[PDB]
């Protein structure tokens, strides 16, 4: 008895969970009221493990004892060149254990813990499970979980293993861009179609060319950038305010990690607000040296600060087209996935790339992966 099967987007930076209930997909909000959850772990001084928003939001002078971006390590060996490059940018200790890159952190009271990447991902899955369980008012045992299309055998297996640690039977692993297409019902169409999935998220950018024929998807080609996303757009805005504050006050605020953390949280909030309004205020009491911070950001200025990075997203799209032996006019469907596709300028540049073709619309782009997983989970629940 598989009970109510859940659909989980286990994301690099943000995860999402949904279920099929009363004839439709329901995307479930977590205990902080958010329909997405950061793939983030941290610890209190008392040694309590925090997961999700609470972990990401905890102010700290010790980023080395937070864990995030475990998806960059999952299913890879310690000596994988990708791992050896990624660890340069991660503030937490990564150590070789049993051929793998385990994560070593201090959790409180001088206690040290070492975790496999799948154990970290299992923590996030546990949080997504608890989210679903609170919504349904009962336990969940089975899930459909998504992975990037480029995930290999070990990465898929390690994701299943993370499920298992979390007490979830991962019944099916499905590809992210495929799940997005399913969310839009592109699998329920007749004939042979080419689908371009443009997935611009928090830390990663993935472009996928799918073909759909007779209900079966084929991933023809993939491309993107493993270190481009909304975090990068945030940092351009951070740089801008950090420089302006120095120019006003003579002080550089990077000396204080808590100040940088506060500013990053408000900047990300303003960025989001600027996808639906033209100006946002950034305010922080006791920002730095007991002085308050109060500045505004316009949509135009946000765009100007990131325009080169926005425009860089088209190059991977042109590459997947060349690799698929396709031209722009061969694309029958454009699917926008990922939170950063809420940015009006991104929408605009994708549409202009495709000479005025409108993309699929109606599902929140940061939810579309979980949505698709949930559609399949509905069928499996019966
Ligand atoms: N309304 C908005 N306007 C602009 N960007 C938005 C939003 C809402 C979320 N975001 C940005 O989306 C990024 C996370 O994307 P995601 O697909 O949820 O995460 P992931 O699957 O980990 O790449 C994050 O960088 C998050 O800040
Ligand atoms: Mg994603």
């Amino acid at each position: 008895d598989v009970g109510t099967v859940v659909g989980i987007d286990l994301g690099t930076t943000y995860s999402c969970v949904g279920v099929f209930k009363n004839g439709r997909v329901e995307i479930i909000a977590n205990d902080q009221g958010n329909r997405i959850t950061p793939s983030y772990v941290a610890f209190t001084p008392e040694g309590e493990r925090l997961i999700g928003d609470a972990a990401k939001n905890q102010l700290t002078s010790n980023p080395e004892n937070t864990v995030f971006d475990a998806k960059r390590l999952i299913g890879r060996t310690w000596n994988d060149p990708s791992v050896q490059q990624d660890i340069k940018f991660l503030p937490f200790k990564v150590v070789e254990k049993k051929t793998k890159p385990y994560i070593q952190v201090d959790i409180g009271g001088g206690q040290t813990k070492t975790f496999a990447p799948e154990e970290i991902s299992a923590m996030v899955l546990t949080k997504m499970k608890e989210t679903a369980e609170a919504y349904l008012g009962k336990k969940v045992t089975h899930a459909v979980v998504t992975v990037p299309a480029y995930f290999n055998d070990a990465q898929r297996q390690a994701t299943k293993d993370a499920g298992t640690i979390a007490g979830l039977n991962v019944m099916r692993i499905i590809n992210e861009p495929t799940a997005a297409a399913i969310a839009y019902g592109l699998d329920k169409r007749e004939g042979e179609k080419n689908i371009l999935v443009f997935d611009l998220g928090g830390g990663t950018f993935d472009v996928s060319l799918l073909t759909i024929d007779n209900g079966v998807f084929e991933v023809v080609a993939t491309n993107g950038d493993t270190h481009l996303g909304g975090e990068d757009f945030d940092q351009r805005v951070m740089e801008h305010f950090i420089k302006l504050y120095k120019k006003k006050t003579g002080k550089d605020v990077r000396k204080d990690n808590r100040a940088v953390q506060k500013l990053r949280r408000e900047v990300e909030k303003a960025k989001r607000a600027l996808s639906s309004q033209h100006q946002a205020r950034i305010e922080i009491e006791s920002f730095y040296e007991g002085e308050d911070f109060s500045e505004t950001l316009t949509r135009a200025k946000f765009e100007e600060l990131n325009m080169d990075l926005f425009r860089s997203t088209m190059k991977p799209v042109q590459k997947v087209l060349e690799d698929s032996d396709l031209k722009k006019s061969d694309i029958d469907e454009i699917v926008l996935v990922g939170g950063s596709t809420r940015i009006p300028k991104i929408q605009q540049l994708v549409k202009e790339f495709f000479n005025g073709k409108e993309p699929s619309r109606g599902i929140n782009p940061d939810e579309a992966v979980a949505y698709g997983a949930a559609v399949q989970a509905g069928v499996l629940s019966g």
